[PDB]
Parts: C-alpha cells; sequence; structure tokens
C-alpha cells in the first residue's frame, strides 16, 4: 500500500472515496503491520468492519486469522475480491450497525479501520456483548482521546466511563492524516481495548448519563435535575468523603459505582 497505489486501484475500478461512507483507506504497509501486531495472537475469530480495498484483511488473513470482513458499500465487491483472490474470508455485504454482534463466538476479536461516523456507537454495541476478547481499531484521534481519558480532562465523559466499565483501554499510537488516502482533517489513533467480561449495568449509566447531562452544574445540583433526590445525593457524595460541590469529570469510575450504592 502507497498513496499512489492506492490511487491507482481506486481510479482503475472506477471508485471514489464516498463521505456517505467515510471512505478513507489505509495507504501504508508499515501501520498495516503494526495494526495487526496489535491484534495478536488469533486466537478467537477476527471480525473486520469496513474492509475498503482489502489491505488491512490480506494482512490479517496473511497472519493467519480467521476473518468475517463486513462492507456496507456493496460497490466495493469488485476490488474487494480481486485484492482477496484465493484467500478465505467471508465476505459480507451488510451496514454493520446490523449485523446480530450478540451472536458472534465468545473470544471472537474485531480488528477494523472504523469509518468515523459509526465508530463510537458500534464500539459501544461490541462492548455490551461481553463476547470479544479484543477490539484493535482506528479512530479519530479526539475519540480516542475520550476511550483513554484520564478524570478533569476535556475528553473525559460518558464514552470514557462505558469503556472503562466494560474493558482495559489503550491508545497504542497515532496516525497522521497521510496514512490515508484521502487524507482526513484530523488524526487517527490505534486503540486497544481488552474486555474483562462485564456486561452492560443500567442503573449505573442512568446515574453516569445524568451526571454529565447538565455540564454548568455541580453533580448534586446535575443529579437533583434528573430527579435523583437531592437530599440523598447530598448524604452520598459527603459519605463518600467529596467536596459538596464536587463535579461529574472529577470522579473516578470508582467513585461513580460507590455513588450508585448510596443511593440505592
Ligand atoms: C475508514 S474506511 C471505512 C470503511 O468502512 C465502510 N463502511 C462505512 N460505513 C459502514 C457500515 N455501516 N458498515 C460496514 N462498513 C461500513 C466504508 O465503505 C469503508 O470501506
Amino acid at each position: 500500500a502507497s498513496p499512489q497505489s492506492v490511487r491507482a486501484l481506486l481510479e482503475r475500478h472506477g471508485l471514489f472515496a464516498d463521505k456517505r461512507f467515510g471512505q478513507n483507506f489505509l495507504v501504508s504497509e508499515a501501520h498495516l503491520r503494526r495494526i495487526v501486531e496489535a491484534a495478536r495472537p488469533f486466537t478467537g475469530p477476527v471480525f473486520e468492519v469496513g474492509p475498503g480495498l482489502g489491505a488491512l484483511t490480506r494482512a490479517l488473513l496473511e497472519a493467519g486469522a480467521e476473518v468475517t470482513a463486513i462492507e456496507k458499500d456493496l460497490r466495493l465487491r469488485p476490488v474487494l475480491e480481486e485484492t482477496l483472490s484465493g484467500l478465505p474470508v467471508r465476505l459480507v455485504f451488510q451496514d454493520a450497525l446490523l449485523y446480530p454482534w450478540e451472536e458472534v463466538p465468545q473470544g471472537s476479536l474485531l480488528v477494523a479501520n472504523l469509518p468515523y461516523h459509526i465508530a463510537t456507537p458500534l464500539v459501544t454495541r461490541l462492548l455490551k456483548t461481553g463476547r470479544f476478547a479484543r477490539l484493535v481499531f482506528l479512530v479519530q484521534k479526539e475519540v480516542a482521546e475520550r476511550m483513554t481519558a484520564r478524570p478533569k480532562t476535556p475528553a473525559y465523559g460518558v464514552l470514557t466511563l462505558r469503556v472503562a466499565h466494560h474493558a482495559v483501554a489503550e491508545r497504542l499510537f497515532d496516525l497522521p492524516p497521510g496514512a490515508f488516502f484521502p487524507p482526513p482533517k484530523v488524526w487517527s489513533s490505534l486503540v486497544r481495548l481488552t474486555p474483562t467480561g462485564a456486561l452492560d449495568d443500567p442503573g449505573l449509566f442512568r446515574l453516569v448519563e445524568a451526571a454529565f447531562g447538565k455540564r454548568r452544574k455541580t453533580l448534586l445540583n446535575a443529579l437533583a435535575a434528573a430527579g435523583y433526590p437531592k437530599a440523598r445525593v447530598e448524604e452520598a457524595l459527603r459519605a463518600l468523603g467529596l467536596p459538596p460541590r464536587v463535579r461529574a469529570e472529577e470522579l473516578d469510575l470508582e467513585a461513580f459505582r460507590r455513588l450508585r450504592e448510596g443511593l440505592e
């Protein structure tokens, strides 16, 4: 893969990169290799969402992964068949947001150059399945920052705590716009999530989502606004030794879990 090879491949197939599909294709073989290495060992079947021109798909397959590749853009079928000629892969033409994720084998892996517009809801769904051993994927740098944020930083929020609840999170490296054709407007990052097997905790997330809803308020006032009894919230913060005017972004996962318990 190279900027010239990718441009040439698109042109030969009559393709354009379509923004409606968030198409930005990997253009660096070295980066492809680093993504594959980050996903090893392939202890379970691999799912790739958005195989595109098949560059990562081919590298995964050559590394011995058993791959299902889910692509929404049917126009990519000819180039994918060409790229993957002779190689065992399940190509599925479907919107990945509609794929039956809850039924994948326990121990499955995700390895993907995700389209920006589905990355957050897709990863959130896959985490809620509890079916994955590892998820390795590209997201915009700001989204990687949310997924790996520490408390009291701009990026810290509901997505940080959603990820933390289910999985260990790592931002492994960043990729400049030039690693893709066409180049996006922002940097990307390779994120690795390793699930602990924890499933959704809807009560905890009702609390977390209420906490971050009203961004201008203290935590107490945010939760009171969402219908939590104020006296009960006051007492629970106090019992935890937290300042009365503590803000939502100052609490870590442990603190939210204990706040929840105090309230019930
Ligand atoms: C970053 S390149 C994104 C890849 O994902 C594909 N894609 C975009 N939207 C979806 C979706 N909902 N399901 C599966 N693949 C998608 C694009 O066509 C491209 O190959």
